[PDB]
């Protein structure tokens, strides 16, 4: 019901290690229930929040061992180095480690300690021994990025027996109580505190649009011309859905003379370095990416979002277009669609065997197809889906206003309803 402030140590303790200078509610209601109360945790936390700060502060607070466990092995390394510029220790663990790294964990050298669902099962011995040597404030089983995925998810059950008095926050994308109810009993946690963020960003104006044949005539909109050369706006992301066409959109805005980038799935750790400095630096100004995490295109003031093709899903919608704006001022993400797009064919599914996730395939390309068609509020349809319920139109404050969605900025410039209160 009453959530207690942080005490002066632990605020003192955000700013030297986090650089903050307060928490975010759900934030401190998902710290506080593990820290102080040593609580199981369900945290719905959309993109943006700060769910990163959940599962690495506790443990930094105290000085002892947290466990992250992620399918993810490209972004556990970028977390890692994002840590160690923050003076914060830490390290991503496996079978390919050295016998000598494995003697600084037991030593308690990482405050931080990430691993994946695989590794996890077959070391559980060393995790006890972490635990009754060092001590561990928290297990985070993140799944919040699962593509895809298995019997790796099924065999962290034994977390909780090998590991009764360690805490579980589990992070999760949607409010769904099906998902919830799922990672409830596979993970066994017991009377879990749940938490919801929502999901709205407020500062993205929603837009989409057709194609009109040609990449060039298509990018010219969201062109300005300085009197020598050509540039977006603002700093840009154009999400594709093939590296085939990253290429052919890179090879358009060279004509432009753009500087542009690539973020591909298999880059190097050096290249993920390099693309976040240029990035953040402005020395490119568009990233053209054909995945949606990582150090690459972490960017505060991305300005303007352009989805080159229909996505493949909301999920993956929602998680492109959060990586702009993250700094608070007005942004803009943009669908450019065409009925023929990849991610909208439904013949190429017929060749894919397994059953139930062609239907799904089949559900979230309906899905995203009715999106594209509305012409309803699109900020409703897509916190609908988040929410697992109906959001009522104009509840927040963003909707139905011109800087909502193109939908309701038109029906606005069409004798609209200002709505008053
Ligand atoms: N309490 C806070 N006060 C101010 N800024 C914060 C706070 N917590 C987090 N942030 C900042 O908000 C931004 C979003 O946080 P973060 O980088 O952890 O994203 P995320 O939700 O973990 O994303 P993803 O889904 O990609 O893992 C970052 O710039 C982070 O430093
Ligand atoms: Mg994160
Ligand atoms: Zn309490
Ligand atoms: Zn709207």
């Amino acid at each position: 019901f009453l959530w207690p402030a942080p005490n002066e140590e632990q605020v003192t303790c955000l700013k030297m290690y986090f650089g903050h200078s307060s928490f975010k509610p759900v934030q401190w209601k998902v710290i506080h229930s593990v820290l102080e109360e040593r609580r199981d945790n369900v945290a719905v936390m959309a993109t943006g929040y700060g769910k990163s700060l959940c599962f690495q502060y506790p443990p930094v607070y105290v000085g002892k061992i947290g466990l992250v466990i992620s399918p993810l092995i490209s972004l556990m390394e970028d977390q890692v180095l994002q840590l160690k510029m923050s003076n914060i220790p830490a390290c991503f663990l496996g079978s390919a480690q050295s016998e000598n790294v494995l003697t600084d964990i037991k030593l308690g050298k990482y405050r931080i300690v990430y691993v994946t669902p695989e590794y996890c099962s077959g070391n559980m011995g060393l995790l006890q021994q972490l635990e009754a040597d060092i001590g561990i404030t928290l297990i985070a089983v993140d799944e919040a990025h699962c593509i895809s995925e298995r019997d790796s998810f099924r065999k962290l059950g034994s977390l909780k027996t090998a590991l009764p008095m360690v805490p579980i926050v589990a992070l999760t994308a949607t409010a769904s109580s099906s998902i919830r109810e799922d990672i409830v009993r596979c993970l066994n946690l017991r009377n879990p505190q749940i938490t919801c963020t929502g999901f709205d960003r407020p500062n993205l104006y929603l837009e989409v649009r057709r194609k009109t044949g040609n990449i060039l005539q298509d990018l010219q909109p969201f062109l300005v011309k300085t009197s020598s050369h050509w540039e977006f706006e603002g700093p840009t992301i154009i999400y594709c859905p093939s590296r085939k066409m990253t290429q052919q959109v890179t090879g358009e805005l060279r004509k432009l003379n753009l500087s542009c980038g690539t973020y591909h799935a298999g880059m190097s750790f050096s290249t993920r370095k390099d693309i976040h400095h240029r990035f953040v630096r402005d020395e490119i100004q568009c990233v053209i990416a054909t995945i949606a995490f990582g150090m690459g295109i972490n960017k505060a003031d991305i300005r303007q979002v352009i989805h080159y093709g229909a996505p493949k899903d909301m999920e993956s919608y929602y998680q492109e277009i959060g990586r702009a704006g993250r700094d608070g001022l007005q942004s803009s993400c943009h669908v450019l669609w065409a009925p023929a797009d990849i991610n909208l064919n439904r013949h190429l599914l017929t060749e894919i065997r397994n059953e139930k996730f062609r239907l799904y395939k089949l559900k979230m390309m309906a899905k995203m197809e009715k999106y594209l068609h509305s012409s309803r509020c699109r900020r409703q349809i897509i916190l609908s889906h988040f929410e697992d319920k109906q959001v009522q139109k104009a509840s927040l404050g963003i909707m139905g206003t011109e800087k909502c969605c193109d939908n309701c900025r038109s029906r606005l410039d069409h004798g609209g309803r200002l709505e008053v209160l």
